[PDB]
């Protein structure tokens, strides 16, 4: 089950924000973990196309290699807290998972700057909640957490401590088609 009482930043600047450019997650907090251990890469692109708001997800196991993506259309429900309807696709776009009513993921930017961010996201998959998530999100992959964004961990009763570093786990990114899912 997931919190709602995520604090958005006061005086978000969503033009940064939704550039188009893609977020690389240097260090997660994932609440309720699945059972079977798993090294994590994740990254997204936040931007705008044909009118509305849109982000554009990819995950990727080291290990297996195995990589997924998504595209969503976003509604803002207040500056900052946003509500994502996804559909998992191939990276060229084609439908794997079409759009579907309890599947979705709210997110709440709770601190960005140009650099950095950290966004607190709920995960909706069949009318069921997989339980709170929380990233650091960097606009450069091997980049540390600053001073900043920390300060906004503990501002939200987090522990940096508690969180996992994705710098070693041999992530790989696939940028170009980030940004392409964009428009699809
Ligand atoms: C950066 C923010 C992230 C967002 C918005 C996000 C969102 C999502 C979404 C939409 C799905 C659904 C994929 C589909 O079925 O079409 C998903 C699945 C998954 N994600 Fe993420 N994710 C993020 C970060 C990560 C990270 C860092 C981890 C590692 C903890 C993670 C682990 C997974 C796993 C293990 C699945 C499969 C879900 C399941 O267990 O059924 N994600 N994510
Ligand atoms: N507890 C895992 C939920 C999750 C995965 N990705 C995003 N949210």
């Amino acid at each position: 089950k997931c919190t709602k009482n995520a604090l958005a930043q006061t005086g978000f600047n969503k033009d940064k924000y939704f550039n188009g450019d893609v977020w690389y997650v240097t260090d997660y907090l994932d609440l309720e973990p699945d059972d079977v251990p798993k090294r994590y890469c994740a990254a997204l692109a936040a931007g705008t196309a044909s009118g509305k708001l849109k982000e554009a997800l990819y995950h990727y196991d080291p290990k297996t290699q195995d990589t997924f993506y998504d595209v969503s259309e976003l509604q803002e429900e207040s500056p900052g807290k946003y509500t994502a309807n996804f559909k998992k696709v191939e990276k060229n776009g084609n439908v794997k998972v079409d759009v579907t009513s309890g599947n979705y993921y709210t997110f709440t930017v709770m601190y960005a700057d140009d650099s950095s961010a950290l966004i607190h996201t709920c995960l909706h998959k069949g009318n069921k909640d997989l339980g709170d998530l929380y990233a650091v999100l960097n606009r450069n992959k091997d980049t540390n957490a600053g001073d900043k964004v920390k300060g906004a961990v503990t501002a939200a009763s987090l522990k940096f401590s508690d969180f996992i570093s994705t710098k070693d786990n041999k992530c790989e990114y696939d940028n170009v088609s980030l940004k392409s899912l964009l428009t699809k």
